[PDB]
């Protein structure tokens, strides 16, 4: 386990492409990402054990106090987001309740939305296409090139795994630039026991530039259990360097994959590289999202 042994988990860190506020229990600003004074324009060391509505606006306290006492407490769907200071902004991203805390993860208004109609066809054909589940070997390939018909990566893949936990590339489609790893295995080593424990739980994962500088999390304290902040379900969640270096080899600066969770287990991923920095429309990552839990269930009736 020279490799299984790192807490990826509590790097107490984000990616810059946006930022983190974590709350207690009682609506009160606990830490956040240090970059948060650089956007929203509020200096963190003021908030830390203030009132989350100083941040928000009177309706996203609201419709936030309500999600969270739903019974059925959970790591939360995605919320609009307006800031009291700075409105105008309208970040919108998700929630996480967590480590017992709150957990709000902010990104930026990601400016040229899908078109609507052209969504909808790929979103539309792919549920068909998928669900029209021809083999496994197309069912999987389908995933991975109407994937790339809505993300637009460089090149796709569905990656499974054995019982010893080493994967094949069992599908593929790229940009005529780039070798296909179709016929490659690789060992369990390469994507290590709690990064596959991680992805069980959360089944989304996107790193827009390799080359970044982690925006520290202060304090990384947890005032309610006095451990490290605990960063799983954070999509924002700071990437182990090793990983980062192995991007940077095999010439990608940027990434996002996606679960195959299979009853509790997590068969395998869709995964996701581009040569260049590249982001994704909540639109796009909740599309894939789609393909894999679709595939995930278009599995589930090739398995009988
Ligand atoms: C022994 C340590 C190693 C290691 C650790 C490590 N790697 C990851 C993350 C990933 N590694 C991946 C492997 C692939 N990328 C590809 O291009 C291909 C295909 C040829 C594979 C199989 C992938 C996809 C990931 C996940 C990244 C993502 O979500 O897109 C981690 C986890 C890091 C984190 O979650 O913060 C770790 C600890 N890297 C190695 O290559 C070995 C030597």
């Amino acid at each position: 386990s020279t490799c299984d042994d790192e807490p990826i988990h509590i790097p107490g860190a984000i990616q810059p492409h946006g930022l983190l506020l974590a709350l207690a229990a009682d609506m009160t600003i606990v830490a956040g990402s240090d970059n948060l004074p650089e956007l929203t324009g509020l200096a963190i060391g003021a908030l830390i054990g203030r009132s989350a509505a100083d941040v928000f606006d009177s309706e996203t306290h609201n419709r936030l106090t309500i999600a969270l006492a739903e019974p059925g407490a959970a790591v939360g769907a995605p919320i609009t987001v307006g800031f009291t200071m700075r409105k105008d902004a309208g970040f919108i991203g998700s929630w996480h309740r967590h480590d017992q805390l709150i957990f709000l993860e902010l990104e930026p208004p990601q400016r040229d939305v899908a078109e609507p109609q052209a969504f909808f066809r790929h979103t539309n054909s792919a549920i068909r296409r998928l669900q029209a589940a021809e083999t496994l070997e197309s069912a999987c390939a389908a995933a991975a090139q109407e994937v790339r018909k809505i993300t637009g990566f460089d090149r796709v893949m569905i990656y499974r795994f054995a019982s010893d936990f080493s994967g094949e590339v069992i599908a593929e489609d790229r940009c005529a630039e780039v070798e296909s790893k179709l016929g490659q295995h690789y060992p369990a080593s390469d994507i290590p026991a709690q990064a596959r424990r991680l992805y069980t739980i959360n089944p989304v994962r996107i790193i827009p530039d390799i080359n970044y500088r982690p925006v520290p999390v202060t304090p990384d304290l947890n005032p309610v259990t006095g451990r490290p902040i605990d960063l799983s379900f954070a999509i924002l969640r700071s990437v182990s360097p090793v990983h980062l270096e192995f991007m940077r080899n095999i010439g990608m600066h940027g990434t996002m994959s996606i679960s195959i969770l299979r009853g509790e287990r997590l068969w395998g991923l869709i995964v996701c590289h581009h040569r260049t920095p590249y982001y994704v429309d909540l639109d796009g990552r909740q599309a894939c999202e789609l393909v894999a839990q679709v595939l995930a269930r278009a599995i589930g009736v090739m398995e009988e």
